Formats: structure tokens, sequence, C-alpha cells
């Protein structure tokens, strides 16, 4: 018999789950590659679909009748059980796999940056190859998932504390990054980046960045010159003409917040796979490039385009259902779910916009698209923006991913119990009537096993678009259910009196159905096929 | 009401399906990497498991009661329907996917070698990237699969003709390769291979193989010297010391059949990924190797070991069920299936052994492990062994793969109909009572759709071990069923009177159950789980 109210019941969980980790790490890459304007447009599109879905859900919940079950109950009541069951099952699978991926990301964040100094779990995998890190993940993520499932098994009263602490840490990290940005505007930090000609080269091989140097009144080896130039004598031009013709120089990578940098970084620059990231302002002579010289540069990892960028970014904006599916507590959910969801979504969108604009206007353009940090000692560029130190941002990202995973894991069992509580799927009957007070039991086991299988895979990033397709399908179905319910003599209305809600819901449904289509039609077809199969099975069961 | 007799009914299909294409292309790689002795041992192990399964099947069929259905009916009658249904379903899936992979391999053989000159289907894909070839396959394989399904739909009376022609072509290719081997023993061909120091380098960049040459009474550019050495003047040692210190030379790659080559090629040589294949007899100085010089060599593709080699080779020895599942024709199958299966299996094993020994004793060891042909103009080494020309061997391989795919496609519907003919699986009832005369109809559609999905994947090589696991599970279950049936008061006995059949079946079952385990336990666990799920579903249906 829980009742979590509005603020903690539906606002904090949604905001905490929405943030993810894309803001801390991939946001700089996106802004650098697509420019400020295109990044703003893409974030606006994603937030627009999410806000339209939230508004449709609020309109549906205005009736104040949802007793239990998340969006699945609403969809089943409005449209019909046959579609509602399939949508709920797909959404539950997506939520479980998203929780698994969040936990994996948190574990890998911890391994790479959190405590690599403590052997970076070297005994766990010994770093023989990528398999070593994969095993380290497969073990540590499982060790953490067991604890997460154990904690979530107890009533949510003991779950909201950890989520609140994680959200507090994430907010602290965001405030620190903004303070670092303002300080850089008032006092730029130090962050040298090595650029030869007008290109950029990873500063991980040579100790110093200079074609020639003088030690003991004599020319030096110039380790940089040693690479791509095997002649250790100054009076020699044997190696590639690029070194001799072009010139090497060092430029700040974090010139702070200034009008010039932001204005120069406005437009976008998409590069195909294998290209070399190079600044445009400074000069560079043209000469043939030796094949061996290619590795000693900065090369794009994947092709860059608006559609691919939108597909990559969209998942970071999902998870608005944390406060929707969770309905056991929060008495009088009618007056709580919509306001909380809208507030959290709007705050997240505003923070995303401000962060993207600041990143565009603060950091040097060349560094931004230098993904993986190979350009500068592989260290986190955004971390240096943090006021105190990169540790604050790294720990913030780790806690954010862990908390998002925990919130998704907590949410999934409620939806599973709601689906099974109704005799809609014959073989899910046992997964109902959990512990007293309505807590989900005997379904937490199923969700935990699903997450454990996902962890055992330890490569869920391969099937990235499947979860996005599931989430978009659920949102589109919610929008359509709201539209039909309003059409079919729905008295539920906000203070504004009009029929424009029909058009709004249709616009959102079309918008981020085409969104999923452009993201990956290849997997959208598979997701639609799975939904159809579940719908046919439901029809057979009747 | 068909009756195909013994020879054509059960012998020709099994033998023509067993051959595959591994003999023509990968056999040389296996013999070169693992040596003659280890290749003989591995082929012996695979053929031993296959022959033990065949003998167990013959013992079971000695009762002369199998009216219809392949190994599934035997297993269900002996052990029990619960296991039989699951084993039959897994075997049917494996056969369908094997047919799809065979058709894909045939299409890719045609694209790469059959008719690349006819634009190599350039308009189909334009060769923009690997996606171009993938689309070419996805289209041509479907175009061929539609025709294959259409032909197989008609009674087998119109199917055995194409299989007979394909088997005739394959036998012609085998005879040609043996004749070429004997001729090389009596008259070695010409096949220069470029070796620097004691290593080997692909002869695809430079026109001639010589560190220096004289044209117009002057030193030449020496294109080979241009690669890895960018100084175009003879009086210069700027480039890597390997070229100057070591010496480059040309050696025959096909010295014919001689005692020395075979004796020197006896022992094995396993190399880890990234290694460089080098001969042992000739000398080679030691000096540092430049990083850029690495690509201009011959590098192993994957790690080499006995277990991985056995796992790779085993699928080339399966398919002995072609004459077993097909039982609609061949009246009095009791006196036909065992003799035909044993004869075909023994002939295939003998041909494999002889071919491996000849390959070991004929071709130069260095070339053998030069997979993909990059060592010598990417052209098929085994093709040059053919007496008339490589075209005979290439067409033989293409026809062999096409025929194997066609035979598997023909076999699958019979097993599907047999499974559905019995009300064991509730939802397979519709897939029964095909066209008159017992021909499979309304199940050929399902098998064709499964094959079409596999083609659309066009990358079935990724899940290679799954089909191997399915086949090994089916064979092991057949062996266990034979053992139990003989134990449970089975009067079926051959002229030899003894109870050693129990021990023989147990030995085979253990042998190539551990075979699948060593091949891939990772996927063996998944296959076992799928079989258990099918068994539980069957139990529920009762
Ligand atoms: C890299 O070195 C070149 C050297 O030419 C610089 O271009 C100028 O070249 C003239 C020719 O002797 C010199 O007198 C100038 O001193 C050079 N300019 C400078 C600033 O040194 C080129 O400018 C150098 N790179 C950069 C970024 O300045
Ligand atoms: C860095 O330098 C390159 C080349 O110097 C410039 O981009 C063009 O590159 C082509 C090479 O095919 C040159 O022919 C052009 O002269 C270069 N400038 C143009 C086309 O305006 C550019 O300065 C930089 N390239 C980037 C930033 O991608
Ligand atoms: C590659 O060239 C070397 C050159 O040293 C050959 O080794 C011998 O070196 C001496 C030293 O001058 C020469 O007089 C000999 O003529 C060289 N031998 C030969 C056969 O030319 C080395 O033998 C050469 N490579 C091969 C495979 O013979
Ligand atoms: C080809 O040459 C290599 C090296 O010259 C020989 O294998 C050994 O390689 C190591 C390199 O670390 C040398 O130190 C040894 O002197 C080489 N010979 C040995 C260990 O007996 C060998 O002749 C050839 N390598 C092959 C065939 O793999
Ligand atoms: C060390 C590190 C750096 S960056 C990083 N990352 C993360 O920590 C995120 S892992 C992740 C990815 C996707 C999803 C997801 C959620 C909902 C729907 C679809 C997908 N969830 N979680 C990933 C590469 C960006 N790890
Ligand atoms: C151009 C070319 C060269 S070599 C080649 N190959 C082929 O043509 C064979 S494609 C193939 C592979 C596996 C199976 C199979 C059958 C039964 C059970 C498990 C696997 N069937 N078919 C493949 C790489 C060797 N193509």
């Amino acid at each position: 018999a829980p009742s979590m109210g509005t603020l903690m019941g539906v606002y904090l969980p949604c905001l905490q789950n929405i943030f993810g980790v894309i803001l801390f790490l991939r946001l700089t890459w996106m802004v650098g590659t697509a420019g400020v304007l295109q990044a703003l447009l893409i974030v606006l599109i994603c937030c627009c679909c999410t806000l339209l879905t939230a508004i449709s859900m609020s309109a549906i919940a205005t009736n104040g009748v949802v007793p239990a079950g998340g969006s699945y109950f609403m969809i089943s009541r409005s449209l019909g059980p046959e579609f509602g069951g399939a949508v709920g099952l797909c959404f539950y699978l997506g939520t479980t796999f998203a929780a698994a991926m969040y936990i994996l990301g948190a574990i890998e964040i911890l391994l790479t940056y959190i405590a690599p100094p403590a052997a970076i779990f070297y005994p766990s995998g010994a770093h023989d190859t990528s398999n070593a890190t994969l095993n380290n993940m497969r073990v540590y993520g499982t060790i953490f998932l067991t604890f997460m499932t154990l904690v979530v098994f107890v009533g949510v009263k003991y779950v909201n504390k950890f989520a609140s602490l994680f959200l507090a840490c994430v907010i602290i990290s965001i405030l620190s990054i903004y303070a670092g940005g303002i300080k850089s505007i008032f006092d730029p930090p130090v962050f040298p980046v090595c650029m030869l000609g007008n290109r950029t080269l990873s500063r991980d091989q040579f100790d110093i960045c200079a074609k020639t140097a003088v030690v003991d009144n004599e020319t030096v080896a110039t380790q940089l010159w040693s690479f791509f130039c095997h002649s250790p004598n100054l009076t020699t031009d044997s190696c590639d003409p690029y070194f001799m013709l072009n010139n090497v120089t060092e430029i700040p990578g974090i010139p702070g917040a200034a009008a010039g940098v932001l204005q120069e970084n406005l437009w976008s620059a998409y590069l195909e796979k294998g290209d070399i990231v190079e600044k445009h302002g400074l000069p560079s002579a043209d000469a043939p490039s030796l094949k061996e010289s290619l590795p000693l540069y900065v090369v794009a990892d994947i092709a860059t385009s608006f559609t691919v960028l939108v597909g990559i970014f969209f998942p970071s904006v999902t998870g608005i259902m944390a406060g929707s599916n969770r309905s056991g507590d929060l008495r009088d959910a009618q007056k709580s779910i919509p306001v909380g969801t809208i507030l959290a979504i709007i705050t997240t969108s505003l923070v995303y916009f401000s962060s993207v604009v600041l990143f565009g206007a603060c950091i040097e353009g060349v560094v931004l698209r230098d993904k993986y940090g190979d350009g500068v000692s592989r260290n986190l560029v955004v971390g240096t923006l943090a006021w105190p130190s990169p540790w604050v941002i790294v720990i913030g990202s780790f806690f954010s991913t862990c908390g998002a995973g925990l919130q998704s894991l907590t949410g999934a069992p409620r939806l599973l119990q709601a689906i099974a509580k109704d005799n809609i799927i014959p073989f899910l009957r046992v997964f109902g009537h959990g512990k007293v007070n309505g807590e989900p039991t005997w379904a937490l086991l199923l969700t935990a096993l699903i997450a454990e299988l996902g962890i055992l895979i330890a490569s869920l990033d391969m099937v990235a678009p499947i979860l996005s397709m599931f989430f978009l399908m659920c949102y589109l179905f919610v929008n359509l259910a709201c539209a039909v319910q309003t059409l079919l003599r729905t008295p539920n209305w906000r203070p504004r009196f009009k029929y424009y809600h029909w058009a709004l819901s249709f616009l959102g449904m079309s918008l981020c159905l085409a969104l999923m289509f452009v993201s990956s039609w290849y997997y959208a077809l598979v997701a639609m096929l799975i939904a159809g199969m579940i719908y046919k099975y439901i029809e057979y069961q009747g």
C-alpha cells in the first residue's frame, strides 16, 4: 500500500532516467560533427516527439481512472486488449534490455576511468585482448546486477533513496560542468592539441610536439620526427614530403567561451569513414601523403550524416515512462503523472539545448569531433571543462548510468505484473499476485534473468536500434490510443477547450513514426513483425 | 506413388550431398596448416563419427518397418515422441539453413570466379563496397532459389535428373584434379611464387620479382623495391633494413609429387593471427621490420589449432541423411537405406583421405597455407593442379555447391511433412496432406520462406556452428535411439551375432557428442536449450 506522491513518485524518476550518459560523452562529438545548428535541430526533433507523447499520455490520464499498470493499461483500455498486450510486451522487453545496457555501460565506465589504477581489474581479464575487458564486464556487471535486483526486490520505499542520491550526484556534475564553462569564458584552461599542417595527430607517441629541437646546443631526435621519418639526421629529406613541406604547430584546444569560436563552429562538417579531421582556419600545404603516415593522425570512426546522428542520439531521450508504468504508489495518479512527466521532459530538453550551445561556443571545433580522445591522450575533453576536475564529471556519468539502469529495472516488473495480472496472455498467469502490498514478485525473477542473459551477451551495443524501435512503437501506439479515445466521445479535457488535440496527436505519431523509419527501417520491419506475431497470438488466445 | 530404388534412391543423393565444396578450396589450406598427419587424423575423426551414426541407423532400419519419415520417425518410434519431435524440428531447421548456405556459396562462387568478366554483376552492386557484393548475392541467390523451389515442387522424378548431372560434373572435376596431380608427379607445372628472405609476399603490386634489374644498361625502378623502399636510387639505404640485408628470390610453388616435398610437409605449423607465413628450409637474415612493410606480406587470417580446424572441417562431412529422410520412394527401404548410406560414406572418406595425401605430397608447403590466394594473384591454387585448366575445377565446385543446396532443399519438406503428418505439434497440422502421391505441398512453402529469410540475411557464415550443433545433436540422438532399441529386446540383427552394437553406438555417441562440445560448447548450450524447450512444449501439448 504505497503512495509516493507527485514529486518523488513521477518527477524525480523520470528526470533521473532521461539524462543517461550521452550528454557527458557523445554530446561533444555530436555538436562538433554536426555543428551547433544541426545539433539544436536534432535535439529539438527528439524532444518534440517525446513531449508530444507526454502530452498525449497526460490527455489520456486526465480521466483520472488509471488504477494500475503503466502505458499498457491505458492503451488496452483505449484501443483494445489485442494491441495493448503486444505493445506492453515489446515495451517491457525494451525496458529490460535498456536496463541491462545501462548497467553494462556503468561497469565499462568504472573499468576504463573509475578505478583502472586499481589494476583496472587486470586479474579479472589480464588485458590479453578485447576478450579480457569483455570478461571483466561479464563478471562485474553480473555482480552488480545481483545487488540491484536484490535491492529492487524490496519495496520501492528502499529504492527511491539510491535513485535520489544518484540524481543528486548527476545534478552536481551538471552544475560543475556549467561552472567550468563559465570559468573558461572568464578564464580559459590549458589543453594543448598537436596539429601538423592543418591536420591533427594523436599526441600519444611523441613526448614533445616539435619538428626540431635543440639540446646541448645540437639538434634533437624529435620523436615526432622519428615517427613517419626514419632518418635520424636533420640533413635528410628521405621521409614523406608532408613533414618537410607542411609545418607542425600547437594550438589551444579549449580557448574558452568566445564569439569567434562559436561563430566559426556554427556550420557542420560531415566526414566519411577513414577521413582525417583537420581545422579550416589555418594554412596547410598540399603534397602526397605516405601510406604509413595515415595511422599517425586522427581518423573518423563512422560515417557522419543527419539521419545516422539522429538515430544515434534518439535513445538518449527515451525513458519518460518511469513515472508512468510505476503506478502502485502515487495515490491520485491523475493529478501527478502528467505534470511530473511534462516538467521533467521540459527541464531535460532545456538542459540539453543549453549544454549543446555551450559546447559549441566553448571548445575548439577540431577537438570536438576527435572521438575517443585519441587526439589528446585519450582523456575526456568534457572532463577538463568541469570546474574542480574531470573526476567529478566521470563519477557523475557513472552514477547517472547506474541510476538509469536501476530505475529501468525497477520499472519493468510493474509492467510485467500488470500484463500478467490480466488473463490476456495464457502462459503469463503465474507471473502475478506478487508479495503483499502489490510489490512485483516472481516477475522480478524473470526480468533479472533477462538482464543476466543480456549481460552474458556483454555486447548489447550491437543490437542498438531494436530498443529504439520498441520505444518508438510504444510511444506511437500511445499517441494513437489518445487520438482514438478523444475521438470516441472522450470527455477528458484540459482547461483549454478545443479539438486540436486530435491534430496534435496525429502530428506526433507521424513525426516519430517516420523518426523510427529513418532511424532504422531494417529493424523497424522486424519490430513490426514481432508486434504482429504477438497480436496474432493474443487473438488466438481468445 | 514413387519408388526410386537403391542406387539413385539413397546412394547418389547422399554421396553428391556429402562432397560439398570444402574439398575443392579449404582442403589445401587445412592440409598446409595442420600438415598431412593431422589432416588425416581430423578427417578420420569426422568420418568415424559419421560412419558410426550410419551403422547405427542401418541397425535400426534392419527391422524393415520404416514406412515414411526420415530419422525423425525412427527416433520417435524407438525412444519416444517427446524427444523425436524436438530432434526432427532441429534437424529440419538445420537442413533448411544448410540448403540456404549452399545456395549462397554457389552464388558467391559464380560471382567471384564463374563470370566476373561479364561485369561480375557490376550493375547489380557496382562494387561500391562489400555491400555491393552482399546485394548481388541477396538478389541472385533469391533468383536461383525461386527456380530451385519451383523445380523441387514437382515430383522427385524431375529432381533427380539435375542432381545426377551435378554429381557427374563433380566426379569429372575430381577425376581431373587427380589426373593433374599425377601429371605434376610426372611433369610439374609452372607456378612461380615470390619469396623475400624466407618469407612470402603477395605478387599483386609489382610486375617483376627482383630487388634490382637492368634496362638499357642501367638500374631499373624495381617496383617491388619501390614498395617498402621509397628511394628511387640504387645508392641509398634509407628504407627498412629487411630489403637490403635479406635477399629476394623466386621458387616454384608446385614442384609436383615428390618424396622430399611430402616428407618436409609432414609436420604441422600453426600460426596465430597476424603472423607471416614463411618457409623453413631456405635461409633468412634477421633484422628489424618496419611497420609499413607488414602489409606487403602474407598474413594468417585466423588462429590455427586442432580444435578450431576440426570445428571448421566437420560441416563438410555432414548431410548423410539425404537418403534417410527421403523415404516416399525407394520401395523396400530396409534393404536400400543402410547399404547406400554406408557405401556413399565410405567412398567419400576414401576420396577425402587420398585427396589430402596428394595435396600434402604435391604442392609446396608455403603456398598451401596461403589462404585467399593473395600469395599468387589470388587465383585458385588447386585449380592449377587440374589437368585441363582451373575452369574445370571452378565449375565443379560451383555445381557441387548448387547440387548440395538443391538436395537439402528437396529433403527438408519430406521431414516437415513427416513431423506434421502426426499430431505431435498442434500448430503444424495444416502442414500435412500434401499433393497426391505423398509429395510435400504447403510445407515446401515454409521451407522456401525460411531459405529466403536466410538468403536475405546473406551472412549465414556468421552462425556457422549452429547448424553443426543441430546435425551433431541429431546424429547423437539417432545413436542413442539405436542403443536403447537394441537393448529393449530388439530382434533386428545383422549376419554377425553379438551385443557389441551397444558398445559401438555408445562409443560413437560419446565420440561426436564431445566432438560438438569441443567444436563450440558456447552454441552447444544454446542448441541443447532449444531442444529442451521443444521437448517441454511437446510435453505440454499432451
Ligand atoms: C612553418 O614554417 C614556415 C616556414 O616557411 C612558415 O612560413 C614562413 O616561411 C618563411 C620562409 O622562410 C619564414 O621566413 C617565416 O618565418 C615563416 N612563418 C613563420 C610564422 O615562421 C610558417 O608560418 C610556419 N607555420 C606557422 C603556423 O607559422
Ligand atoms: C586542410 O587542408 C586541406 C588541403 O590542404 C583543405 O581542404 C582541401 O583539400 C584538397 C585536397 O584534395 C585541396 O586540393 C584543397 O586546396 C583544400 N582546400 C580547399 C578545397 O578549400 C582544407 O584547408 C583543410 N581540409 C579540411 C579542413 O578538411
Ligand atoms: C642473396 O644475396 C646474397 C649476397 O650475399 C647471397 O649470399 C651470397 O653472398 C656472397 C657475398 O658476396 C656472394 O658472393 C654470393 O654470390 C651470394 N650467394 C648467391 C647464391 O648469390 C644469397 O645467396 C642470395 N640469395 C640466395 C637465395 O641465393
Ligand atoms: C623464417 O625466418 C625466421 C627468422 O629468421 C626463422 O624463425 C625464427 O625467427 C626468430 C625471430 O624471432 C629468429 O630469432 C630465429 O633465428 C628463427 N629461426 C629459428 C628460431 O630456428 C625461420 O627460419 C623462419 N620462420 C618461420 C618459417 O616461421
Ligand atoms: C565508456 C562509455 C562511453 S560512452 C559509453 N556509453 C554508455 O555508457 C551508454 S551504454 C548504453 C547505450 C545505449 C542505451 C540505450 C538505452 C535505451 C534505448 C536504446 C539504447 N543504453 N546504454 C555508450 C557508447 C555510448 N560508455
Ligand atoms: C567463394 C567461396 C569459397 S569457399 C566458399 N565456401 C563455400 O562455398 C561453402 S558455403 C557453406 C558453408 C558452410 C555450410 C554448412 C553446411 C552444413 C552445416 C554447416 C555449414 N554450407 N555452405 C565457404 C567459405 C567456405 N565460397
